[PDB]
């Protein structure tokens, strides 16, 4: 409910609801304290995965 525009830092949870919202399976985006680019998305098993950098 809120992008920039195709071609805000958060936290982990921040992220998984805003990929959700969008109904996506993975979501891009920085990290608050690091300002790294990490990866949230679905794992199959329902849980949650995080990728770094």
């Amino acid at each position: 409910e809120i992008v920039r525009t195709k071609q805000k830092p958060m936290d982990s949870e921040e992220a998984v609801l805003q990929m959700n919202l969008l109904g996506h399976s993975f979501y891009v985006y920085t990290d608050a304290e690091t300002n790294g680019t990490n990866i949230v998305y679905s794992r199959k098993d329902g849980k949650y995965g995080l990728i770094e950098t």
